[PDB]
């Protein structure tokens, strides 16, 4: 086994290398991990979009209120001294 | 013996394979990175929840204002006959 | 035999992951984390935007509440 590699020497060498079995096993764990986190990230993006629309709606309502207050103040001043 | 692998050819061939050490290091950094992301994603989830509560709270305030404005307008209608 | 043939070696290494396969996956994982960071940063910005808008509107709402107080007083004067 001095010039060429023997089966015992190869097996011994291969003890320190990664098998396809181990590699693929880990790949599935990683892919499923990204899947669950990304699903959470997407769900939160959805909640944000929902908040954004309501925030604009509220800003619209507020603007209306500010106008109404101006009208109320004009009517009050109209009856004032 | 020309059909056999020499020690040098084995070493060269193994240059293109992964050691358990390299793989374990990668696994750890990856799983550990997912942990960090979990912290980040959950933190934003909590920030979103707080935005939701505040938006709902302010929405209620807006409705109270809307109710107030109508009562005012009626008191003004009565004053203006 | 007891010596490894070129073919036997090839056959055996087929059950081990190649450096190229591994490197490809590693790059894919790291770039995927990069994308998550991209989206997390973007959503963080949207969150900050909403936080800023809410604080602002919160201020205005309180002012409005006060304004209604002064309006009710003016009305009471005109009626009560």
């Amino acid at each position: 086994g001095t010039r060429y590699v023997t089966h015992k020497q190869l097996d011994e060498k291969l003890k320190n290398f990664v098998t396809k079995t181990e590699f693929k096993e880990f790949q599935t764990v990683v892919m499923e991990s990204f899947a669950v986190q990304n699903q959470n990230i997407d769900a939160q993006g959805e909640q944000i979009k929902e908040l954004q629309v309501e925030q604009k709606a509220q800003g619209k309502t507020l603007q209306l209120i500010l106008e109404a207050l101006q009208g109320i103040n004009k009517r009050l001043d109209n009856l004032e001294s």
